[PDB]
């Protein structure tokens, strides 16, 4: 049992950030998407004939089982046909749990609506970068060996805000078994003295993607973990410094000189010679205005009267 | 002459803003790209051996010009393989003017850097939608007819932040005459009575695009006016509708009530079993320290010496 700490998981998010607990129908949540979620099989199993209660546990039993977004594959875990059509066909970032009356592994369907699932933002130093390395780190609850990983990217195609993540817009970027080592003292994984890092050269992506996480144990019962990371890369500001012309060195003289181990924690754009601020409030009434299906054509200057 | 006001056309809005006629060295210019723009210029002119002025003035003239961001086509205008291997082979944003001694058109190729551009923010209102109407308004400062527009849009693998825009990235989206028309009070032009406006349907980008406009007049002389539009679609929040589990229709009871033509112009994700400011500082921390070139790998863990 575990999940994904760095980048964090969908579901271990959702449930660090808590407000599920109560009032039962979720509204306590403050994340949206964790709230949608929630509230997806709160609603499903009210509509089921479900009770209150039956549909408040459903819900919070996806939540509190963020160590156990699973699938059993069987002795034929290495059959990749068989993980694909039979074990995770579908409702990957639930991991396939897809029955709230059956425990395990109830109903997690919820985790894998899509919208503006909030990601964790990787700042880019240069932009031109074509791979990030990011150092992966799965927290085990529960220490199991033999195993391996998998982690996948989705295709850049990919839209979260629409799309719900199948392997058909997956890449493999690890395959292999990852060793056990010692949590560092800043480690996002509190279970037990042991994580699995590994290092991944992760592919530079222009919008918000996933990274799919499989953990399977190498036995007959074929008991897998399957969970997905929301990312985001922030671009730098500013000028590609490959296009930046510097001037010469040059030392000047005249009467008027306007002539030549801790970090840092809209007015700013106006001049002497224009006000953004004014402007900028009339050209957001342009652009709702004129965009959209809605926008203004003919009202705004043509009369029209029954004959 | 004229520019786009409606996507504002990139040259338009570093024109409007300012702070560029003082200092001469333009750091009074608050946009950071425009301010690139300015100072590429600046210290082009500079290393060529040209004076303060000599710079400052070419700069300026970029600035100042934002209505003849033009190359001259000659009677051979309709050749497509003339316009975009003699007309406007490269420097598309600055409409090929590549020479600051000679005017017209001066050295625009400042207003061609790739970086941070600011964009028109088009809000969605479904993310679904595979198109977005936008109503174009072409600015003419001087009335030329006959005359034809053509529209692109950068193909979906554009980057703004590292790429120059290329006729090879650009595809077609309106070809033809727009007919002239009285501006609406609302109007972002205020040259003349007359304005410019088509609308198009914009393909959905997930990604900041560029819009690129030619405005070509019909005549022997084949003057041409091309423009580069920044633009970006800010994706609506929450969950994807069609995903959306409603509750059926229910009338409950109970001691305990939590069981059941203007508009409006992060302590909010704390809940009371989790504290999401402190969490997400730590998790800020992480991501600087595991991510990138420079990761912590083994100094926080490992000691050496040299034997
Ligand atoms: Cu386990
Ligand atoms: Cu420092
Ligand atoms: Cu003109
Ligand atoms: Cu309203």
């Amino acid at each position: 049992h575990g999940y994904i700490t760095f980048p964090i998981a969908r579901q271990r998010r959702c449930n660090v950030q808590g407000g599920f607990w109560w009032p039962p129908d979720g509204s306590g949540i403050p994340d949206p998407m964790c709230r949608a979620a929630y509230q997806n099989v709160y609603n499903k199993v009210l509509q089921q004939g479900g009770t209150i209660d039956q549909a408040a546990s459903a819900a919070q039993y996806m939540f509190q089982q963020d160590n156990e977004y699973a699938a059993l594959a069987g002795p034929n875990y290495l059959d990749q046909n068989h993980i694909r059509n039979n074990v995770v066909p579908n409702y990957l970032c639930a991991a396939h749990a897809t029955t709230w009356r059956i425990r395990p592994f109830g109903d997690k369907t919820g985790m894998d609506v899509s919208g503006s699932w909030t990601p964790t933002v990787i700042p880019l130093q240069d932009n031109t970068v074509s791979t990030v390395p990011i150092e992966f780190e799965f927290c085990p609850t529960a220490i199991h060996e033999p195993s391996f990983f998998e982690i996948y990217i989705t295709v850049p195609s990919f839209n979260v805000y629409t799309d719900q993540v199948t392997w058909q817009q997956l890449i493999n970027i690890f395959t292999g078994p990852i060793p056990l080592v010692q949590r560092r003292p800043d480690s996002q994984c509190n279970a037990n003295n042991l994580v699995y890092r590994t290092t991944v050269g992760i592919p530079v992506r222009q919008t918000q993607f996933v990274l799919y996480v499989r953990w399977q144990r190498n036995d007959p019962v074929g008991e897998g973990f399957y969970n997905c990371a929301d990312v985001i890369f922030a671009h730098r500001l500013g000028i590609n410094e490959e296009d930046k012309i510097r001037p010469p060195k040059m030392k000047c003289k005249g009467n008027d000189k306007d002539c030549y181990h801790y970090h840092k924690c809209e007015r700013q754009y106006n001049t002497k010679d224009f006000n953004y601020v004014e402007w900028n409030d009339d050209y957001s009434d342009y652009i709702e205005n004129h965009t959209g299906i809605n926008r203004d054509m003919c009202d705004s200057t043509t009369k029209c009267c029954y004959k």
